[PDB]
DNA sequence: TTATTTGTATCGATCACTATAAATTT
DNA sequence: AAATTTATAGTGATCGATACAAATAA
């Protein structure tokens, strides 16, 4: 294929932008960061990602192939659904209160409020926040088949609680919490088992 | 001197409804003269910047959504009951349709630019509160009587504000109050 | 040559904010 | 006439995004 080579590696700028994206969200990650961070120049981002929108979405896409698979991963290899969803929350705490990670999730944290002009990606993180329910309450049904979990338990409802955990766990890992605090909170989640 | 064509405490409303649903910085100057209906001088007269216009919408909404929460956790005869109707009103609130969905402290600013730092201290001091609250209301159960006296109160007092902040992001999505009631049923039964 | 990426150097719109002076009081 | 608030019309900075042409390939 003619044309000069690109001098950057894709893959590495996709990987700097979704870092600017994890600390300041999405609004708040401006041209000049994401530049400044990617190490690449406007036109560059924009003749490989199309936009702002666009290099979120991609950004988006590339943090939950990483930092989104250790989900099913723990939880289907999980003998129960309690202990795949105490396993989830275990992992997800530990990885909230990383010295190498930011803290919280992104899905969480990026978009919750912002202008306007921003709705289509609020929506796509909400849409990314009932799949964690939605992952959840597939991991039950497999509890059901199972056994270890009861026919008639509602799976929505119980799903959604620890959705609701979860995404509580964000807003306390950006405020520091200490990972023992929060892995005491995680314990307490599980005492609301049926 | 001339009088002034607005109300103060009507324009610290009109600007903490549109802090509620577009956060701190997601909120113009624009658009909060237009919410207010003054125009940009008038605004900076009155709160010196847009920051110190958010800190009063700040101190305005947790006199209305704020000054509740310790009257209903210490109005119950028991911490657990406390708690209990915090959460259930909380959810009520999150889900009726004059205020915007969830709670302005959990959404207005969790992530930004480095320029508005204070602001998020600010809603993380808030959230500490929040904490702070509960674990009040359990020192006053473990003393009445209605919680041991070994109860690890900061483990309960935050698990139950982490259900609370959480509670804020499934409002927002839309989730509906009968779910996010039995969520606060279900966080109950962990009660020790 | 033709394609493609690159850095420079902007663009118009909007950001938070304010100089200024008319309008409305005492 | 003095005090004060108001509306008009901007400020310089930054926002997301792009025109352009030198650079580098097939």
């Amino acid at each position: 294929t003619r044309g000069r080579p690109r001098a950057f590696d894709r893959d590495t700028a996709l990987q700097r932008a979704m870092d600017v994206f994890w600390v300041r969200g999405y609004e708040g990650a401006s041209l000049a960061a994401l530049t400044e961070a990617m190490e690449i120049r406007p036109p560059s981002l924009y003749a490989a990602f199309g936009s702002k929108e666009g290099l979120f979405r991609e950004a988006l896409a590339h943090y939950l192939g990483q930092h989104g698979r250790y989900r099913r991963d723990v939880l289907d290899g999980a003998p129960s659904a309690r202990e795949g969803v105490a396993e989830l929350l275990r992992e997800t705490v530990a990885r909230f209160t990383s010295d190498e990670f930011p803290r919280g999730c992104l899905v969480v944290l990026a978009a919750l409020t912002g202008t306007p002009e921003s709705e289509a990606v609020r929506d796509a993180l909400s849409a990314e926040r009932g799949e964690s329910i939605r992952l959840f309450r597939e991991r039950m049904r497999r509890g059901i088949a199972d056994g270890d979990l009861a026919a008639d338990t509602d799976m929505e409802e119980l799903a959604t609680f620890y959705a609701t955990v979860l995404f509580g766990l964000s807003v306390q890992a950006k405020d520091r919490v200490p990972r023992e605090r929060l892995l005491a909170v995680v314990e307490r989640a599980l005492r609301a088992w049926p």
